[PDB]
């Protein structure tokens, strides 16, 4: 299971934010995770990348990985999800399904400046 945390969230223009994802009652080490946004109003998600403002952070021995969008503004709306990435996919086909599982997403909204 992949549990994705809190589950929707309101922040002021300027606050700092945090996602958490954690992999529970699975056999699969973790490697790394990914994240994306979909905009308000769209059924389509894109990728967020670490750096700048977006920072990462990786727990492998917690089989976590976590998000923080630092000086929100109203551009960062919108619902995010993570996708963790095992590590010995290549050798366990159920880990390697791991690749695909989600968490169950953030709904975020930033308020106007
Ligand atoms: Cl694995």
């Amino acid at each position: 299971r992949v549990d994705q945390t809190p589950q929707r969230i309101t922040k002021e223009t300027g606050e700092s934010l945090t996602i958490n994802c954690v992999v529970r009652d699975s056999r699969c080490v973790l490697s790394t995770g990914y994240w994306y946004r979909k905009p308000p109003g769209s059924r389509n998600e894109e990728s967020i990348s670490d750096g700048g403002r977006y920072v990462e952070t990786v727990n492998r021995g917690s089989k976590s990985f976590s998000l923080r969008i630092n000086d929100l503004t109203v551009k960062d709306s919108g619902t995010y999800r993570c996708k963790p990435e095992s590590r010995y996919g290549s050798y366990d086909a159920v880990c390697a399904a791991l690749n695909d599982q989600y968490g169950g997403g953030t709904v975020v909204t930033v308020n106007a400046a």
